[PDB]
């Protein structure tokens, strides 16, 4: 909110829209055509306030508007395109489209087509999900949280479900029950840093490697939950992790913030298990 809005750089028209079927509510956010927001014609997503609505989320809007600009650019987050803001008609956050949808609903909806990795005749597994898959978006979230990191940012919502997914496996950060995704100390102290981001990247680990689960299935979420995970209780290994993967969930599950490791640690750590997978994958590739 504090942060300048350079009009020169991001203003974009509102007759060079045209709004689409709406993607979600809750503002709301809408698919839509841009005709020369970028350097012909591009696909969008536009975040946008009703009618009449209490002036505070305009300044809520503009503040996350700012936000962004201030964040900057990155493979790994969200990105912003344009927005209109200027007198005339309601205020408009563009960012790019991301077709896939969120991370969750599409690891859901893999799980017929998943094979831990490929070999000859590696037809027979095309468009198929595959163990370097999983560790290759779980490396590309965590360089989008050490670049967030690397901002004084911090989440407080990192979860499947803010994870979009784009062409040729680009995974994207975005900000559209919570529980399940806190730390205790979040919880509660009601305290949010980005260790508790860590924490929650781990619960994202488990979702990834759960194929789109639900975290913590068949417990409800009451006073109990709190008090377990207040004692140094923890989810049990997903179906599709290795073990490598898990412990690293167990690591950024640490009751005491601080053993947490860091964004930086996670994508050090992160792209090696990928390139071990790379190396095996080859392996099992030229054998077979
Ligand atoms: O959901 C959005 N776009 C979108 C893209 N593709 C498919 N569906 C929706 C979106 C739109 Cl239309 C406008 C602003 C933001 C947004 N802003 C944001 C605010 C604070 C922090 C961050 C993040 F950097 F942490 F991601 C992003 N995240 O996601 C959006």
């Amino acid at each position: 909110e504090r942060l300048p809005y350079d009009a020169s750089k991001w203003e974009f028209p509102r007759d060079r829209l045209k709004l689409g079927k709406p993607l979600g509510r809750g503002g709301q956010v809408i698919e839509a055509d841009a005709f020369g927001i970028d350097k012909t014609c591009r696909t969008v997503a536009v975040k946008m306030l009703k009618e009449g609505a209490t002036h505070s989320e305009h300044r809520a809007l503009m503040s996350e508007l700012k936000i962004l600009i201030h964040i900057g650019h990155h493979l790994n987050v969200v990105n912003l395109l344009g927005a209109c803001t200027k007198p005339g008609g309601p205020l408009m956050v563009i960012t790019e489209f991301c077709k896939f949808g969120n991370l969750s609903t599409y690891l859901r909806s893999k799980r017929n087509e998943f094979v831990p990795y490929k070999v000859a005749p590696e037809d027979l597994y095309k468009d198929f999900l595959t163990l370097e898959h999983l560790i290759c978006y779980s490396f590309q979230v965590a360089k989008g949280m050490e670049f967030l990191a690397s901002r004084k940012c911090i989440h407080r919502d990192l979860a499947a479900r803010n994870i979009l997914l784009s062409e040729k496996n680009v995974v994207k950060i975005c900000d559209f029950l919570p529980l399940k995704w806190m730390a205790p100390e979040t919880i509660f102290d009601r305290v949010y840093t980005i260790q508790s981001d860590v924490w929650s990247f781990g619960v994202l680990l488990w979702e990834i490697f759960s194929l789109g689960a639900s975290p913590y299935p068949g417990v409800k979420i009451d006073e109990e939950f709190c008090r377990r995970l207040k004692e140094g209780t923890r989810m049990r290994a997903p179906d599709y992790t290795t073990p490598e993967m898990y412990q690293t969930m167990l690591d950024c599950w640490h009751g005491e913030p601080s053993q947490r490791p860091t964004f930086s640690e996670l994508v050090e750590h992160l792209g090696n298990l990928l390139q071990a997978n790379a190396q095996q994958d080859r392996h099992h590739h030229h054998h077979h």
